């Protein structure tokens, strides 16, 4: 009948850095269940597909429109197969996004990522930069707030996802991990990646698929796990077809 | 979950010249059946039951394909009807042969039609071996080709060519000719435009090989030629054809 899922990543689990957890070396994003949108049918398949075909990695973040709001539910059950991460500072109010780094909304924010995610700890939560950060990770209240909530268990290690250079190498000075972006056209950030694999740190890559330019898909994932620095990759797709050939071409990325 | 195979070619069928054959933009090519690593029986039925399902009911075959014709008989015991088979004529142990007489025609087709389990074949095109103009012209092949027509036993007949000449020569008799066209090589492009003026069927073949996604580009540039009925496609990895057949069906839009 239908094995097209014949290349899965059941077998290519790796640990992220020494926070203890192993992930799939692609995780599921879920821009899309919030920012066309996914019914709660769609995603649930997306959900058990991913499942079998070897994902344990799930990335979210409050500035997703509801995506946390509706992983709740839809991860009822199956919570404890899911390393899930998400993210602080991010909002996007009315029309645009609104930054807060304060400890009062770091705090207020992952008791809220908590309470819609329907679970008692988050196994990663990044801080959700503007840009600035560098300035963020300095003079701003979020690191140590997140430090405060790793020590009280509702999270299990912290990060940022930045944009610049010198704010992954801060991050990962105090912080447990830092999710870079990486892709055939934007390296600037290799360093970032190239200190986290010196100094057992976890790096995740996100934007590892666009291009301007032998499947793409499959050129983008050789550059992106030639660097043994990297623990995942988070895709963005939710298409299941998609999917299923991402997960084969990473499958075959990493032989 | 399994609808994964949600983009199919169901509703883009398309006449192959004035044959009467209406066939899907994309054909699924069995030189791997029979290997000019192969599929298990398993395997190969898997294979067409997904290209059913995705839409597909072209299929392409050869004498010279090892044992393409001999599996393909078996194979498709209770679904023939569902196929239109293109198989060939002329070419044949550690090297081609090639014999274009009127009698190796003929012994070929019967042969065939005995391999496939079938008293009949929809397209019978001539195996060139790139002296296209010349087999056409000073060889027995065409006129049997016609004879065998009339018979009923093939239900139309053209050139696989390697020339824009042949292809040309192949369309002012014959009902079909198949072309490679990729985005290396384009010199039978006017073979093409030949035939969508005058009502003739049009099969690309090797459209697949190059030197934003790099089979959506080649679909493109050959569905940009009305003159194309159908893209021979050589894959198979049921995923690399669930994908192939998705990419053909985003470039028809």
């Amino acid at each position: 009948f239908q094995s097209m899922i014949r290349d899965t990543l059941h077998d290519l689990h790796r640990p992220l850095g020494d926070t203890g957890l192993a992930v799939s070396p692609l995780g599921l994003g879920t821009v899309k269940f919030g920012r066309t949108i996914p019914d709660d049918r769609e995603a649930a398949d997306l959900l058990a597909l991913a499942r079998d075909l070897g994902i344990n990695l799930i990335d979210t973040a409050p500035a997703y429109g509801r995506s946390e709001e509706r992983l709740g539910p839809l991860l009822r059950g199956q919570r404890e197969h899911w390393v899930i991460v998400s993210k602080v500072g991010e909002e996007f109010v009315d029309g645009q996004s609104v930054f807060d780094f304060s400890a009062a909304h770091t705090r207020r924010s992952v008791e809220r990522s908590l309470k819609r995610l329907e679970t008692d700890r988050i196994e990663l939560v990044l801080v959700h930069s503007d840009g600035n950060d560098l300035d963020i990770l300095e003079n701003s209240e979020v690191y140590p707030t997140l430090a405060a909530l790793k020590r009280e268990g509702l999270i299990g290690a912290y990060g940022l996802s930045g944009k610049t250079v010198e704010g992954g190498l801060r991050a990962l000075r105090e912080g447990d991990c830092a999710m870079v972006t990486y892709n055939l056209n934007e390296r600037a950030e290799r360093p970032v990646i190239e200190y986290a694999a010196a100094h057992a740190k976890g790096i995740l890559v996100k934007k590892a698929l666009a291009s301007g330019h032998q499947d793409p898909v499959r050129a983008s994932f050789e550059l992106v796990f030639d660097q043994p620095g990297v623990a995942a990759a988070i895709v963005g797709t939710i298409n299941p077809l998609h999917l299923a050939h991402n997960v084969a071409m990473a499958a075959q990325a990493l032989k």
